[PDB]
RNA sequence: GCUUGAGUCUCGUAGAGGGGGGUAGAAUUCCAGGUGUAGCGGUGAAAUGCGUAGAGAUCUGGAGGAAUACCGGUGGCGAAG
């Protein structure tokens, strides 16, 4: 058991999910939450409040180490981005700073074809 | 015979013009290790598929291949490609 000032929180929004991972600044996991085991399953997967609720429940997964003025950060596209730090902000987290990353290959690789639909 | 077409010499200018050799950063994949955990992925909707042998997530190190975000253009060079 720990007390944590400054803890680290991901964001990992993709188009079909969203993940929350909440570890330490150095990045060994404390707690972490899907929308997917949220109870939701397939398309609804994919709402913001899924992502909401995702949220909420990590949080309380995580509540047992006393987490304070978090840090969080937040990558990929999918939406609800907003909803699951709102989710933690309202959860009692004091949210001091946050950045945003997201992978830009600088012409590495060749991506998939286009889909005919 | 002549200098107006054509060509030679002196001084400068711009350019993804070509051939050879080095080197750098970002990203995908694989491998090893740390945290910890029951889902991940995909779709109109699903299923096939991967996961307790420890996945997906997150942090550290390594391997290898390919291509050069922004500048970037309404831009430039080449006989054309
Ligand atoms: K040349
Ligand atoms: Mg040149
Ligand atoms: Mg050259
Ligand atoms: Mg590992
Ligand atoms: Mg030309």
């Amino acid at each position: 058991r720990k007390q944590v000032s400054d803890g680290v929180a991901h964001i990992h929004a993709s188009f079909n999910n969203t993940i929350v991972t909440i570890t330490d600044r150095q990045g060994n996991a404390l707690g972490w939450a899907t929308a997917g085991g949220s109870g939701f399953r397939g398309s609804r997967k994919s709402t913001p409040f899924a992502a909401q609720v995702a949220a909420e429940r990590c949080a309380d997964a995580v509540k047992e180490y006393g987490i304070k003025n978090l840090e969080v950060m937040v990558k990929g596209p999918g939406p609800g981005r907003e909803s699951t730090i709102r989710a933690l902000n309202a959860a009692g987290f004091r949210i001091t700073n946050i950045t945003d990353v997201t992978p830009i290959p600088h012409n590495g690789c060749r991506p998939p074809k286009k889909r005919r639909v």
